């Protein structure tokens, strides 16, 4: 089931969309979770990968979704994934009815697919040796049926990826409850269709009392939602011993505050989740909440994806440049979602003799 086949599924019938998928050079990196003296095995290798998404209608750029992919290897046999959904934006410039709820799901069913092995095949060594060689790429093998994780946090804001898009009034912003609410459906639809029944699935919405918190999860379907989090209690619950550190969440924006402040040592996770709210108060609060799965796939992924599926330019200029043309644009106007389309399209065609992958939508 390619990421073709999956994104037809959940749009509308007889509709046409083009779609990019753009994906880094997986990177050797440093740990997701800050490392500890006393772990008896820290991880032998992080990959990092990051995969980037853009929906087109009629010749414009509509929508956008931001996922890292890192896989964890402790050895041979020992590996888990984790898939951080780092930003969702929308511009408002799609002239016709789109479930981006159904878009979203699909794309991250898509990503779950893929055999984690995938990005182990070539990967690109950190600075710190592999030396002078400058076409040498490590590579490693792990199991397809690994521990997967994902990683979420709510918050919504006027844009995260199209700038200037709220002056759209055709624009749809979800309030932080209702945001909350539409990721929560997401991920209870991944854990259905995707996870076994055995798996830990975590929410929490900082700040605020679980009582509230177990009040909604009474609505899901996946019958194992439980208050909290997927995050470890090493060091006497220190939160820098624990939580993840993923490029422009909040959770690592605090992490870095309380290192200015010297007080790693000081906080623990429940402070942590306590001053995280606290301290980004009043004016500009808004219901966030943080989300996790810890579980086994239903299905053990073995997709490679193929050129149709994802583009990796050959180097991270070529990646940075393609992404900005959505990033770096400006939306106060629909020129703008024009734009981005006809500058990525006239990239992939002139730099890399690929087109944007056309669809047509299969949803009754
Ligand atoms: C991890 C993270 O990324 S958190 C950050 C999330 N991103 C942001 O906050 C950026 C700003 N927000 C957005 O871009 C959007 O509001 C999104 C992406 C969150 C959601 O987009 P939407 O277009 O609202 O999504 P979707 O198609 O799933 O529709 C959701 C609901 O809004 C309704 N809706 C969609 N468009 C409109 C509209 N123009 N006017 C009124 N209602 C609308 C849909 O009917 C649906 O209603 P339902 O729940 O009663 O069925």
């Amino acid at each position: 089931m390619s990421l073709n086949d999956f994104l037809s599924s959940v749009l509308p019938v007889s509709e046409q969309f083009e779609y990019l998928s753009l994906q880094s050079i997986p990177l050797e990196t440093h740990a997701v979770v800050t490392p500890n003296k006393d772990d008896k095995r820290v991880p032998k290798s992080t990959i990092k990968t990051q995969h980037f998404f853009s929906l087109f209608h009629q010749g414009k750029v509509f929508f956008s979704l931001e996922v890292y992919v890192y896989v964890t290897l402790w050895d041979e046999a020992d590996a888990e994934r984790l898939i951080f959904v780092s930003k969702a934006d929308t511009n408002g410039y799609c002239n016709t009815r789109v479930s981006v709820r159904d878009i979203t799901k699909i794309i991250l069913e898509f990503i779950l697919s893929i055999d984690p092995n995938y990005y182990l095949q070539k990967v690109k060594p950190a600075i710190g040796g592999s030396g002078f060689q400058q076409d040498l790429y490590l590579s490693f093998t792990c199991p397809r049926e690994i521990l997967t994780k994902i990683c979420l946090f709510t918050r919504p804001a006027s844009q995260y990826l199209f700038p200037d898009s709220s002056k759209n009034s055709k624009k749809h912003i979800l309030n932080g409850e209702e945001l909350m609410k539409w990721w929560g459906f997401i991920l209870d639809r991944l854990l259905i269709e995707c996870f076994q029944n055995d798996t830990q699935a975590k929410l929490r919405i900082p700040g605020e009392d679980p009582a509230r918190v177990r009040s909604y999860l009474r609505g899901m379907k996946y019958p194992l939602w439980q208050v909290g989090d997927i995050f470890t209690s090493k060091e006497n619950s220190l939160a820098v011993y624990n939580i993840p550190l993923f490029p422009d969440d909040p959770k690592a924006r605090f992490i870095h505050q309380l290192a200015e402040e010297d007080r790693l040592l000081k906080v623990s996770l429940s402070s942590f989740w306590i001053e995280l709210q606290e301290r980004q108060e009043f004016k500009l609060s808004v219901t966030s909440s943080v989300m996790g799965i810890s579980g086994y796939s239903l299905a053990t992924p073995s997709l490679f994806p193929s050129s149709a599926d994802v583009i990796v330019p050959k180097s991270r200029k070529q990646f940075r440049a393609i992404k900005k043309y959505i990033t770096g644009e400006e939306y106060d106007t629909e020129e703008g979602a024009i734009e981005a389309f006809t500058n990525i399209r006239d990239f992939l065609l002139l730099r890399m003799a690929t087109n944007l992958q056309s669809l047509t939508g299969k949803r009754e």
